């Protein structure tokens, strides 16, 4: 829409208040003009038809409960774009400031969120397994990161290249969560998952086994569901990513941790410079070691800890 940029206030899914960038043209629109070519939030109105309608509000106040998911989808897209741009110097997920579009209230009691190749979609949950998914910033950055992969390595969604795809998104969704200082952890979806249980989460990076995910290559899942287990085998790469950053002894293998700043940067480089659409876990390791070596040198500690962590997980 063409209009004047302004700022509005709303309450998020968790009941937290915030300011969001909007646009004024008779109605106040969930259109942010300050980031790239902008961020657009739509109302899917409980249908499956996308994107649906650009969100329109009459007073610039988004305190209704129906408003909660649009607020968070919109804002959280905004800090993710910021993290990318400030930390890896990337403009938007394509590297060129493309517009970010998000649709909220998709279907009825849809327990999930996704990147469909051109926009982000968020269900509202059944209200028991999940609450509106845009409420989790790690969910929101996990999804945007899928855009980012699609435009860089392009990892096909299945088997090992697809588990690497899902672990990238979970690694940067977690870096984004730490980036915002929004109560960070090494957990996924904890904030929107099972409103009645406490302390649980979708997946764990620190201990993928908590919830049954392999934490070792020898545990790798070989069937067929979940596209050859894209969301299962991703735990092997999450565990490795977790050890490099924090350090630890996994299966008798000791890793000195180099911290998260450096984990973000050796991964963003592997992802943008050496990963290909068909890369497998042995190729990710070569790529991570090669990036670590590019940045810190051949004989660095950083180079040594990425080797150690892939060795602890049994990758190669
Ligand atoms: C993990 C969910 C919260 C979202 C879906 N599971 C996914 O990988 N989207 O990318
Ligand atoms: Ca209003
Ligand atoms: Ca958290
Ligand atoms: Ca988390
Ligand atoms: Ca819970
Ligand atoms: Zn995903």
């Amino acid at each position: 829409i063409t209009g004047t940029s302004t700022v509005g206030v709303g309450r998020g899914v968790l009941g937290d208040q915030k300011n969001i960038n909007t646009t004024y043209s008779t109605y106040y629109y969930l259109q942010d003009n300050t980031r790239g070519d902008g961020i657009f939030t739509y109302d899917a109105k409980y249908r499956t038809t996308l994107p649906g309608s650009l969100w329109a509000d009459a007073d610039n106040q988004f305190f209704a409960s129906y408003d909660a998911p649009a607020v968070d989808a919109h804002y959280y897209a905004g800090v993710t774009y910021d993290y990318y741009k400030n930390v890896h110097n990337r403009l938007s997920y394509d590297g060129n400031n493309a517009a970010i579009r998000s649709s909220v209230h998709y279907s009825q009691g849809y327990n999930n969120a996704f990147w469909n190749g051109s926009e982000m979609v968020y269900g509202d949950g059944d209200g028991q397994t999940f609450i509106p998914l845009s409420g989790g910033i790690d969910v929101v950055a996990h999804e945007l990161t899928h855009a980012v992969t699609d435009y860089t390595a392009g990892l096909i969604y299945q088997n090992e290249s697809g588990a690497i795809n899902e672990a990238i998104s979970d690694i940067f969704g977690t870096l984004v969560e730490f980036y915002a200082n929004k109560n960070p952890d090494w957990e996924i979806g904890e904030d929107v998952y099972t409103p009645g249980i406490s302390g649980d989460s979708l997946r764990s990076m620190s201990d993928p086994a908590k919830y049954g995910d392999p934490d070792h290559y020898s545990k790798r899942y070989t069937g067929t569901q979940d596209n050859g287990g894209v969301h299962i085998n991703s735990g092997i790469i999450n565990k490795a990513a977790y050890l490099i950053s924090q350090g630890g002894t996994h299966y008798g293998v000791s890793v000195v941790g180099i911290g998260r700043d450096k984990l973000g940067k050796i991964f963003y480089r592997a992802l943008t410079q050496y990963l290909t659409p068909t890369s497998n876990f042995s190729q990710l390791r070569a790529a991570a070691v090669q990036s670590a070596t590019d940045l810190y040198g051949s004989t660095s500690q950083e180079v040594a800890s990425v080797k150690q962590a892939f060795d602890a997980v049994g990758v190669k």
